[PDB]
RNA sequence: UAGCUAGUAGGUGGGGUAACGGCUCACCUAGGCGACGAUCCCUAGCUGGUCUGAGAGGAUGACCAGCCACACUGGAACUGA
RNA sequence: GCUUGAGUCUCGUAGAGGGGGGUAGAAUUCCAGGUGUAGCGGUGAAAUGCGUAGAGAUCUGGAGGAAUACCGGUGGCGAAGGCGGCCCCCUGGACGAAGACUGACGCUCAGGUGCGAAAGCGUGGGGAGCAAACAGGAUUAGAUACCCUGGUAGUCCACGCCGUAAACGAUGUCGACUUGGAGGUUGUGCCCUUGAGGCGUGGCUUCCGGAGCUAACGCGUUAAGUCGACCGCCUGGGGAGUACGGCCGCAAGGUUAAAACUCAAAUGAAUUGACGGGGGCCCGCACAAGCGGUGGAGCAUGUGGUUUAAUUCGAUGCAACGCG
RNA sequence: CGCUUACCACUUUGUGAUUCAUGACUGGGGUGAAGUCGUAACAAGGUAACCGUAGGGGAACCUGCGGUUGGAUCACCUCCU
RNA sequence: AGGACCGAACCGACUAAUGUCGAAAAAUUAGCGGAUGACUUGUGGCUGGGGGUGAAAGGCCAAUCAAACCGGGAGAUAGCU
RNA sequence: GCUCGCCGGAAGACCAAGGGUUCCUGUCCAACGUUAAUCGGGGCAGGGUGAGUCGACCCCUAAGGCGAGGCCGAAAGGCGUAGUCGAUGGGAAACAGGUUAAUAUUCCUGUACUUGGUGUUACUGCGAAGGGGGGACGGAGAAGGCUAUGUUGGCCGGGCGACGGUUGUCCCGGUUUAAGCGUGUAGGCUGGUUUUCCAGGCAAAUCCGGAAAAUCAAGGCUGAGGCGUGAUGACGAGGCACUACGGUGCUGAAGCAACAAAUGCCCUGCUUCCAGGAAAAGCCUCUAAGCAUCAGGUAACAUCAAAUCGUACCCCAAACCGACACAGGUGGUCAGGUAGAGAAUACCAAGGCGCUUGAGAGAACUCGGGUGAAGGAACUAGGCAAAAUGGUGCCGUAACUUCGGGAGAAGGCACGCUGAUAUGUAGGUGAGGUCCCUCGCGGAUGGAGCUGAAAUCAGUCGAAGAUACCAGCUGGCUGCAACUGUUUAUUAAAAACACAGCACUGUGCAAACACGAAAGUGGACGUAUACGGUGUGACGCCUGCCCGGUGCCGGAAGGUUAAU
RNA sequence: AAUUCCUUGUCGGGUAAGUUCCGACCUGCACGAAUGGCGUAAUGAUGGCCAGGCUGUCUCCACCCGAGACUCAGUGAAAUUGAACUCGCUGUGAAGAUGCAGUGUACCCGCGGCAAGACGGAAAGACCCCGUGAACCUUUACUAUAGCUUGACACUGAACA
RNA sequence: CUUUAAUGUUUGAUGUUCUAACGUUGACCCGUAAUCCGGGUUGCGGACAGUGUCUGGUGGGUAGUUUGACUGGGGCGGUC
RNA sequence: CGCGGGGUGGAGCAGCCUGGUAGCUCGUCGGGCUCAUAACCCGAAGGUCGUCGGUUCAAAUCCGGCCCCCGCAACCA
RNA sequence: AGGAGGUAAAAAUGUUCA
RNA sequence: GCCCGGAUAGCUCAGUCGGUAGAGCAGGGGAUUGAAAAUCCCCGUGUCCUUGGUUCGAUUCCGAGUCCGGGCACCA
């Protein structure tokens, strides 16, 4: 529902609000419910670690069942909603034995459907099982790289990832970046795109608005003096140096990939 | 040039004119005109006739004559048939 | 009142007519695994690009998006644009049959409303191949062209907008009449189906031509023939389908639509010729197959150029230059 | 008669519309015996043309998409009774 | 509905005068801007000296900041007064 | 003591904070107060702070801190698990009146409530650092129902009046009443009830959750205010009475109704949008390891206990922070009358003050203001400053445009008072009566009373009817920046910064990056529609040529090439 | 032009008069397309310009009401200063004389005012320079170093091609 | 000597496989009602990764410093 | 400083590992080429192959040593 | 008779009138 | 003013062993064609700003007067 709004203010003009008519306007289900402190990008010794971050809104985190191991036991999605802390919806499932559970929304979902997660639940949206037993091309989301970590990969809005080949106990995965990680064939991986895709299509439209998400404003490089930033310095606008970051390391092309422990899993790399 | 008008469409009563009438006031009705063209803008005296043209028309309206209008510009009124 | 107008009802037929939803096969591109080795790919030739990390080629499997081989036909349908693998649902139009019914409800139509190829545009997805812009190699006097290796938007789908084409049989629509032949296409009637049939009756459609018309070319029962009904539009060319304004459009612009000026032609058909890196037949020491020369050396002779008091004048593509 | 009320023309104030000249300067166009670059169209104009549309380029023009004919030409050579 | 409008509280600090050994080591008076938000404010915590924080002025970090304050190197050094 | 003037959404009356006896009385006047001083926040002595219900302590928990073991680091020390602290948060219980020189929801009178210990009686299964429910919550907006409170009338009491009138539609004052208990209303929330079974809730579970049958249609919960009661009580204007003449004692009528009405309460509601809105304990309930003639629990009753600290005074200021008895700053609550949209403003009530140097004079000059002939920016860096416009309703309103605006454009008309329409209309509220009923705080009908716009007409006064305080200057051209917003606290508020938006680039999770010798954290309990960095800075049309230099990405065969 | 040295360039409008303003001409000292270019409704305690209204801003000030200034009583400072019996003038002079030379002039002492001087007071000039002073800042200045990164050895082994 | 073919041999490396070192911010159990930690099963990587010592490169991110004198003031030019 | 590499008509660049050939193109003269211009296609000028010495039948080449350039590690009077 | 595979690179320019 | 670049035919401009001066167009003629164009040839096109010296010879190599442009002309 891209909602594109009038201009009756200034500011107001540029704000395209995207509506959900068939999500939950309830309260959130308070057995799953645990408070999420907020950090303002602050570490154990205080210092600001990562910049840009603070103020927004309060919000509470809702536990999400990612690891899907309840093993062959029908459950039914009783109700689509609306959590603050992630791009995608997140469905509130029942299962059989009378439990209620958090997992992310996929596309092809409706209140009133029936999903399953085990090494039985056929090839449809929702359904939970091993990465070895679905079809070699069919479209997943939630996956992870431990049998049982929990589920890490395809984990926002209308993200995907597509099981491109099978080489012996390996699954090869066509990443949403355009990878090609080979993955543990026996880690578990939940099909159908993850819905609420239209997140992209948002747009703010005002400063606060920004603000209440909790991020701060961003000062640019050559606004400050040479003791704060490699750019700085300057009588009137004027650049002269290579684009940095805050730490010298130069930005715009530095292949900082570093990691070695893991070359031996790509096999083909972003492009 | 696509809508226009508000004493404006009509009725009633008084008044007014040599005479009828919104000609003019008061009240009531909400109508009246309009694509076979209203309002608006530009232009222009009309006609008998004149010139031309085989005819039909086209252009035109000076000199003679009929009529309307004007008299430095605009407004009002009297005298008097 | 009636009926030869027109409209409606009963039974069926043909059809890429239209919308929505699934599905199928071949091929392309990409990816993974096995096999396997120096080329692959391309052109007028070459190169860029791809490759010994192991391509291309080959086999297996998967993934997607787009377009539907043969059927297929100057075949069919639709107002036109335009529409074709298969299947279901929903639905529009036309046509034939033996009768009936209503009884002119008809036709046309400024304004107005809707649909309206492609390209393009906004919002959102998708994105194989192909491919505006762009990059590189060539070609080249130059190549921001044609050729070739890649490539964003786009081309496709949903909802709006845009409203324009050589949107063209360059032919408005409706109705009537006006010699025929040769095919295709779809109903239907009768006779012996006595065999791939024979003879009539309607719709659509292709080709050729008679009358007649037309400037000619040609149209020619689907007419540009003979008539009637109503509408749009045209009044020399360029200016210009341009300006100003209005109206509509997010934008690109569209639509309605001049004047001054300038020229005195512009234009159409057709014919005699010429020409064409158009075609066909034919012919030549033209080529082809050869022999000997030329152009390279010295020299004779003529011309241009230079020079000179004059170095007479002419001739100066082939057709001047041992010529006068 | 004077005073006074309604009516009322010249005129003033503010805010629109329309139109005539003028206006530095500028875009495009018409026009002009022998300037510059290239050669787009006319034959198959040497990449067929043209129309519609977008982008591109010192210029005509170029490329992609769709459409039309107001495009020419169909002979020579390998297979089969 | 609104980083919407006018406008008290509240917050801020554009103009001018006053004040400048002031009432005050940036205030007063008369006018100003925001005033449902990126708003303001109380209480309690957290980030620290070549470090913190900063809608970025080299501004702020206890009336002190292009590197705070306190103590110690240390009676630094001074070709200068 | 009598007049006078000022504040009155404060200059009033109270808490937290923070001070620390400044509070009250007697007395003293050197020093302190910018003056005097028998005066005082000054000196001296004495007096004063009374709590089961207020707050803190207490029980629990947030941000965050410490942190047994543990991990890491030359040492110091850092981080952190179990735990243990930490309110500005959650959790039991009281109101009215009187009294003091000074204290009081704390003492006294009266009337109540809450949580535990122990004991008695009758029944019944109780029982965790465990589970579930609850506690438990966002912004904005509108309405309805009420109350605080105010006004008016009736009623009671006093007056009838030093200059004209005033026994009458007259004047002044009063007309006060809580917590608790009972009813359970306006309104809101949720469909109740019985049976069987179960891969769920680290174990178990009758509790919660789930799946099918059956039964009836309502039950249950929440809930301001009112009405009774509290109360034939207190209070209460005014008198009766003694004065150290400051005040004490005694007594004490009326004490209702109507209307208006909050930002208070219902509301920890309802509608709606999105940026999606603490936690734990108290409390309720079910069981595990167990304990069952027990122990405990439920209900009623009796008795006992409810400890310790603060409590005085100031709290928009001479008592706090500013060196001062300083024109500055300081969070929260109540906040009346008339006019008014209003917590603006003006004048007043309650209440509190006249700001701790005054008396004369009436020069220049200065500061703060008023008015000004004629002209009206000629002043001047510049219309700086003053001046002016200033409100409500109606009419009317351009270019441009993102079609919202521009715009309150501009610019005009009417505004008071009296009467009439109408012995105050429309409207709002609404008693009695009547009827019915699943009979209560009910619903229709009914209309007295009360309150009360605005519009039109007529009349009238003045120079002026938005008459005061209050309260836009408007229009045109154009640069720059989109806008709200932020900043040099204390000479620069801007075109600077930010900004949503656009783009490139980095990052596949043990992520990039950052803090940190390290561990570990932040990133994020996020995972490419995500996060970091950089540049530009809405929106519209676009963004051209160049890879030498530098950086970067990639291919490395050859040359050079460290340690070894 | 927030950019044009020459320059107040040239032309047109505006004014009686216009180094500014506004629209254009290109001679761009030395604009330029994300250190973004050119437009742009609205917004702006923003920059420049114009007109109306309006006034003491001004022409040229006049008057008046209050708080000071003044007088009396009480309390009672401050910056500063070598010592003073502390005049003008011309000249001299470490080069601008209250103090020297010459000369004129001038009874001693207060109060209210005004500011030309006492190179008046305040701040051991912040301008300029010096110091083989300091401090932060920059970089393809020198030498180092955190970090990132390369190779060898150790933690680190077994096998066949 | 230039150029080359098989083999033996001396070393640098590469390919692949394995599990025992090691990693494990995978799952499970226990210490324990505790996402730290430690240990034991087990899975996945695997002699890599990562760390130490020596060493080359880059390195204004950070630190310590230099950056002349004369001079009709100083800078510039020139000079020494 | 010592392992590398490179010097060619007036400029630009092959012949360098294999000794015998001084060329391929831009620019200038000419010849054609066409009817003519231009364009392509050709044959010559013009290089002490950096200088000196020297193995061989013969030198740009393989060889020597030294002047002149550009890239590295270097260099503590 | 009936239908399919194969089929040439470069060539710009020529002033006014008759 | 000083550091620097030039004055050349009618006009606009070439030119560094130190060697008696050249280009195009303008003007005229000729070839030119039927008349033109286009193109070539011919000719006049001269104190080489002015003023000096050495020299076989001076525009040139250097000094000084004139004329025309770009810059030292920096801070306080
Ligand atoms: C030169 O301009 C210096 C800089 C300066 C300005 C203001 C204060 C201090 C220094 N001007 C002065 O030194 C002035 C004199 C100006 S005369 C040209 N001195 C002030 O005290």
């Amino acid at each position: 529902a891209v909602v594109k709004c009038k201009p009756t203010s200034p500011g107001r003009r540029h704000v395209v609000k995207v509506v959900n008519p068939e999500l939950h306007k309830g309260k959130p289900f308070a057995p799953l419910l645990e408070k999420n402190s907020k950090s303002g990008g602050r570490n154990n010794n205080g210092r600001i670690t990562t910049r840009h971050i603070g103020g927004g809104h309060k919000q509470a985190y809702r536990i999400v069942d990612f690891k899907r191991n309840k093993d062959g036991i029908p459950a039914v999605v009783e109700r689509l909603e609306y959590d603050p802390n992630r791009s995608a919806n997140i469905a509130l499932v029942l299962y059989k034995d009378g439990e209620r559970r958090y997992i992310l929304a996929p596309k092809g979902l409706k209140a009133g459907d029936q999903i399953q997660s085990g090494v039985d639940a056929a090839i449809k949206p929702g359904n939970t099982l091993p990465m070895r037993n679905i079809p070699v091309g069919s479209t997943v989301h939630n996956v992870e790289m431990k049998p049982g970590k929990g589920g890490q990969l395809a984990r926002s809005a209308g993200t995907y990832v597509q099981i491109v080949a099978r080489d012996g106990a390996y699954v090869t995965l066509r990443l949403r970046s355009g990878e090609m990680r080979k993955v543990e064939a026996d880690c578990r991986a939940t099909l159908g795109e993850v819905g609420n895709a239209e997140h992209m299509l948002r747009v703010l439209g005002k400063a606060g608005a920004a603000r209440w998400r909790g991020v701060r404003p961003t000062v640019r490089g050559t606004a400050m003096n040479p003791v704060d930033h490699p750019h700085g310095g300057g009588e009137g606008r004027n650049f002269g140096k290579h684009p940095v970051t805050p730490w010298g390391v130069q930005t715009k092309g530095k292949k900082t990939r570093s990691n070695k422990r893991t070359d031996k899993f790509i096999v083909r790399r972003r492009s």
